[PDB]
């Protein structure tokens, strides 16, 4: 009981029925209400209302059910950012129809293993990714028919949405009288892609039950955002990333404008963000950095900015403090999940920031970080490995039992593969690493940095360094590393190759171990304690 961590009861009570249906309910809300935008085109400024929205959705879910298309079945949806890219999907929430978010960018072998796993009847795409799903298609005989986003008539023989309607639609449909499907909560509502360490991507099987709950999370004035009139956001989040899903049609049962981006510019972002007066901003990790070195945020009007959020994985305290100060704010508003999770489990509390934090356990989740060693479970200020429980943890991998087991307990505990401490606030801070810094004997920094160069030799394929500890005084640095196929390389060239890349005798004191492969992924990063023992082994 004690060191499990749970998240507070939602602020509003649970809404009845499937995500299709807790959809269709705000849409149809919204839409009545002429003018009100739900996404704008950040690029060529054009703007789609809820009224269109809902109507679109509304008339692709009765399209696809006259096609034929019923629960057993599945679409895909593989194009860059815009304004349609929802659309077939909100349709296919109404009627219980799987939907699988593809990566655009996807080479031939990518894509081909994505629409594998997913098994789509209906492929929706862009012009732009029309020709890649062509191909796939040759190879993939589930897939009967392909549907043009971003073209009003046919393309390339091919039916737009509009067609598409036309021919399968009577015209004695009426939108405001459609009434989406009822169906069983464990129903396959979205498959997203996930890759750990282990090859190529998996499908993660996101239920309609996981799906409402992160519609209880996102207009959750603590744990999401306040629905407030007239709130704009700009998300440079891919919308086939499982977080560029979440909150993206977290958004739209907010009814907010949502801004997007085909792809970053920083110009066109920070003018955008100006005109549009948009009160928050959603970021992809590497962005940060990215601002953190931006000059030009100042010369913009952002005085309606509210937050700057991150859109996936936990951030550097520095670098948050850093984008932090950059738009003239407190904090950045964090949150930690995974693919797996649906979306973040752990949040930035509204108001309630602290630097480094990644936030607080959300409405209906449980949290636990345990002794790396013992299986222990730990109390506040103890450092360990990060466990995750609730109604957002994925269904399971797509006809993978064996990953979905490797990761999720019987008693529904996702094995994060994270570190990490709470507070006495039950304030979460995730560590990257375990450690993260080997001292000589006043002072020496050796992480990530040491494996940066040692990835940068040409003979090298992986590497890991870890701080080697025992009475022969202080803290000697040591790595693992990963030849490539076939070369041969002595434990002295690769000391010497970074001893001609750093000062001051931080270069490997320990001693290099060859090996077939860094100590443990275990779906995400290096197992800094497992390196620890296999070099101490070896030093004798």
């Amino acid at each position: 009981d004690k060191n499990i961590i749970h998240g507070p009861p939602p602020f509003y009570s649970l809404d009845i029925g499937t995500a299709g249906e807790q959809l269709h309910k705000f849409m149809k809300k919204y839409a009545q209400i002429t003018g009100t935008i739900a996404f704008t085109d950040a690029h060529n400024g054009v703007n789609v209302t809820y009224a269109e929205y809902f109507e679109m959705a509304c008339r692709l879910a009765q399209s696809m059910k006259n096609y034929g298309l019923t629960l057993k079945h599945r679409i895909a949806v593989c194009s860059e950012n815009s304004l349609q890219f929802f659309m077939p999907i909100c349709g296919a929430l109404f009627i219980g129809v799987g939907v699988a978010p593809t990566n655009d960018i996807y080479n031939e072998r990518e894509l081909y293993n994505s629409l594998g796993i997913s098994q789509p009847t209906i492929v929706f795409c862009s012009k732009r990714a029309l020709q890649k799903i062509l191909g796939v298609q040759q190879k993939l005989p589930i897939i009967e028919k392909i549907i043009i986003l971003d073209s009003q008539e046919d393309f390339m023989g091919k039916q737009s949405m509009n067609s598409f309607i036309r021919q399968f639609l009577p015209e004695t449909f009426n939108e405001y009288d459609y009434v989406p499907d009822s169906f069983a909560l464990n129903t396959t509502a979205f498959i997203m892609n996930s890759s750990g360490s282990t090859g190529l991507p998996k499908g993660v099987d996101l239920t309609h039950q996981n799906i409402v709950v992160r519609f209880s999370h996102c207009r959750d004035p603590i744990f999401g955002n306040q629905i407030i009139p007239d709130t704009s956001i700009l998300s440079v989040i891919p919308f086939h990333h499982g977080f560029g899903m979440s909150t993206t049609l977290g958004y739209l049962v907010c009814g907010f404008r949502i801004v997007l981006m085909y792809r970053f510019e920083e110009e066109l972002f920070l003018r955008s963000l100006q005109n549009y007066k948009c009160q928050s901003a959603l970021l992809v990790p590497t962005l940060f950095s990215f601002f953190a070195k931006s000059t030009l945020v100042d010369k913009y009007d952002l005085s309606n900015l509210h937050e700057v959020a991150s859109g996936g994985a936990p951030l550097a305290k520095e670098v948050g403090e850093a984008v932090a100060k950059r738009f003239n704010l407190v904090g950045i508003r964090q949150g930690y999940g995974l693919t797996e999770t649906t979306s973040a489990c752990i949040i930035t509390p509204e108001g309630d920031n602290k630097p480094g934090a990644c936030g607080k356990v959300v409405p209906f989740f449980s949290a636990k970080v345990t002794d790396l060693d013992t299986g222990k479970t730990l109390g506040p200020n103890q450092r360990g490995e990060l466990w995750l429980k609730g109604p957002m943890v994925m269904k399971g991998y797509v006809n993978n039992p064996e990953a979905t087991h490797s990761l999720i307990d019987k008693e529904g505990w996702v094995r994060t593969g994270d570190i990490a401490y709470y507070d006495e606030d039950e304030h979460f801070f995730i560590v990257d690493r375990l450690k993260s810094l080997i001292k000589y004997k006043g002072y020496q920094v050796p992480p990530a940095e040491l494996e940066s160069i040692l990835l940068q030799h040409p003979y090298i394929f992986d590497a890991g360094v870890a701080g080697i500890p025992d009475p022969d005084a202080g803290e000697l640095p040591a790595a693992v590393v990963v030849l490539e196929e076939g070369k041969t390389m002595t434990e002295k060239e690769v000391m010497d190759y970074v001893a001609g890349q750093v000062t001051s005798s931080k270069r490997l004191r320990g001693g290099v171990k060859f090996v077939d492969e860094v100590p443990k992924g275990l779906t995400g990063k290096i197992d800094g304690r497992k390196i620890r023992e296999i070099l101490l082994k070896a030093k004798k």
